[PDB]
């Protein structure tokens, strides 16, 4: 499943932000 890869990606990205919903915070 590539949604698991996406889950890795989001884990690579969002955790890079520090907190997933703060994906908008990075934009703030």
């Amino acid at each position: 499943g590539e949604d698991l890869l996406k889950a890795e990606e989001l884990a690579a990205k969002y955790r890079a932000t520090g907190t997933a919903p703060k994906k908008i915070l990075g934009i703030f």
